[PDB]
């Protein structure tokens, strides 16, 4: 089996990624941050419906915890073949409102975190001349959004490193992809009271719903699969037809 | 099970397009140019290797032409809840010397045909609430090339319509998607004698190699299927790296 | 003198063009659908141009237009791709007529006309090719299958002819106008221009045509040599992407 | 007379840039970096060649710093109502040998500076309903690069800050642009050995020879401009037909 590590693996988007990678076949292997205290009770619930994963403590923004994490996992399960970069935070406040502190929180959380997650498991993909690494942006890099200059600049951001290392890789049999989805079912998004779902969100997406965190979840298991091998460099939009360009 | 059209469906991507959605487990009906004369052997040839296709003379730059084939296929084989526009040509020239004929031949064959196929089976779609259009464009839409005027603005064309009826039809169950290919090894391609591969095609794609139709073929299938209904109004490059944005 | 060609170039953004390119110092020649009015007044106002009949949308007709530019002007230098229709229609409701004219009359056109004036250009080592499109080519609209499918492609247009013609001095250019204030769009009564038009427009007001104007003028200057294949926004933050 | 603040105004494009914003009739202040110790000098010789600028000292990754450059330029020229954030660096490795030190320092540098530069001068221009804000981008951004997960990463990321600030303050007469160039004859790009230069940089140019800072500058005028009010959050590439979309 092929060995995927998701970051966030137990949060929203995070979970639906790791049980479909698991339910394709894959050894999968969640990291979960400082301020989650839940990792045990989350492996005792996804082993009651069937999923064995392994748990690893991480901070995404920091490069050392990201490089040890990693060490960790090649010593106790084995050489990482896949790589989602799922883990990200929002910090809205428009720009008039909006502190260094939210700034910064946003960046070294959403993109800083790509270059510390991934730096660490790219020299194996290439000598074994096979990876795949995911990025998990937003129809909100793509569009921009309103509160959102610092979650908007990290997401874009994340797309332009997708680009280059893709340059970097592609001959070696390694693709690094961008998945932009839409607005998600996810709890952060199905809590929003219901006269804000109906007048504000579900009119911006033509589908007429929120996308099913299951859904994002099988276009990462395909952009992981073997067939997947000649997309590269690419930024794959699941939106709803919210953003089209 | 669903029954898919796949126009161009007998001979290079369109052939493993086929292949796929029939082994998806759709009911497969391909169309063939009016002075193809071999649809019969190929028919036996498929059904030597277990697979029963329905095959239909239409020329796809003809409207009428196009409602009329339809017809018999919900005639005979009954309605269609998926359509994968694939069928064009290339006739290329530089601007200098393009003549009128000829940007229309592939304005008419490419981008006509786009309109010509869609619009007799999206009522049916709509209808059930459930439908997938996957439009097959070209890396050089994306970008251009050299003597393609006439091809990139049918394939950028091809493009526009993907955006326009998604808009019209997501709320009703149907997405409609753009793939555009880099350089696959298709007959035409692979005909290339190696050294003219090695110094001039490859050096064009970070892969290192040529696509496979299978694996464009994979690509559709996953759009087709049950669980990219959140997918719409995309264009999604399959293309090696060759371009990216 | 610069000698620019603007296709539908007596109204409504052609118009705001027309009268623009004339202002930056180029000698300008307009077309219409099958003039002394116009010109007798423009005259007035100081601007002297050429109008001539054409159909965009029939190859001869083109090729038979800038012949007489030619011989009446000179050489062409500049063309702006401004001519085009809408036949708005869901593709439910939508025939093949009214899909041919508008593929016809917007995308034909640009090979119609782009095609009699490039040579010169490159002979010459200095041209500048501009193809009006519309922001709902970028983003699709409801109705507009055949508008934007026209729009998209002229795109396509544009960067493969860009790749041909580069090194020879010549540009080639998209401009993707969001709405516009011309005479159709301000016909439109306050209260639905209020509520229905500019919640759409971040900008919160209609594009001026001379806005439009002044970019394409921008892109037609001296100084614009180094931009080719490009698709410009003018939308007041409609579509972003 | 409008007040513009262009960083990295003394540099190769920033010159440039500074240079056409006086002459369009503009009051112009420039920036210099902390390893800058030829502000004097370079006043000196733009006045000789007949311009007045004003030169304030600016670490554009440091937040505090730019803060209180932006206090020092109200309180000694007037309020900001142009603002073109040009300061950026490269330092060029692939990813296997990218530390993250050189990452961090692109980052903060090329990114983080939109923030802390674009802060301070908002509010004014809002109050005002005035303002025009230009980020230079670079066409790596746009297409990534070998050796440039850090740059295009920053430079990808310019452009999401520029959609989600231009949708927050476009009503209040604000605009705000992307401008992405190719390559340019600057400093460092004409010092490129003649080999390179015709083998590997030139070829990858359709337009057939260098950019100059001048043209970049024009079209930052142009943006900068009164007739311009309606162009927002848009990207403009100025490439040569290096890279198309
Ligand atoms: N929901 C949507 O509609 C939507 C739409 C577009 C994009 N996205 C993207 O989807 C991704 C997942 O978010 P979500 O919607 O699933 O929300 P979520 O449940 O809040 O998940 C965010 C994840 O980020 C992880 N994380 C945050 N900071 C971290 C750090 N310093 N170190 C390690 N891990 C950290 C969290 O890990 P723990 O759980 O261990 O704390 C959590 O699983 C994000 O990148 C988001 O931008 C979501
Ligand atoms: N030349 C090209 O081909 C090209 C192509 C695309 C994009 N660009 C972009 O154009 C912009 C200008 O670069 P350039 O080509 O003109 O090269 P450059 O001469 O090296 O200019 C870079 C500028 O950045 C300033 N700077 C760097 N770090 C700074 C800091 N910490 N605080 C304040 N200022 C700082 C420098 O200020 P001092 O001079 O005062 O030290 C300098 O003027 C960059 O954003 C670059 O990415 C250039």
């Amino acid at each position: 089996k092929r060995i995927a590590v998701v970051t966030g693996g137990m949060g929203g988007l995070g979970e639906a990624v790791s049980i479909r990678l698991n339910d394709a076949g894959h050894r999968v292997v969640v990291t979960y941050s400082p301020n989650n205290t839940g990792a045990d009770r989350w492996l005792t619930e996804m082993h009651a419906a069937g999923r064995e994963f392994h748990a690893y403590p991480v901070d995404v923004a920091d490069h050392d915890s990201c490089q040890q994490c990693i060490e960790k996992i090649v010593r106790d399960v084995g050489p990482v073949d896949i790589l989602v970069n799922n883990a990200g935070i929002t910090r809205d406040m428009t720009l008039r409102k909006l502190d260094k502190v939210n700034w910064d929180a946003v960046i070294r959380t959403n993109l800083d975190s790509v270059f510390n997650m991934t730096k660490p498991v790219c020299d194996g993909m290439v000598e074994r001349g096979w990876g795949r690494i995911v990025n998990i942006s937003s129809v909100n890099g793509s569009k921009g959004s309103v509160g959102q200059t610092n979650y908007a600049a990290a997401k874009a951001g994340m797309h332009g490193f997708t680009k280059s290392l893709a340059l970097e890789i592609a001959r070696k049999g390694v693709t690094v992809n961008t998945v932009s989805p839409g607005y998600l079912a996810t709890k952060m998004v199905t809590a929003i009271p219901q006269d804000i779902l109906d007048t504000k969100i579900l009119p911006q997406i033509p589908a007429g719903r929120l996308g099913k965190p299951e859904e994002v979840a099988a276009l990462v298991a395909y952009l992981c699969s073997e067939e997947a091998g000649f997309v590269t460099g690419s930024n794959i939009a699941i939106n709803g037809g919210q953003h089209m360009h």
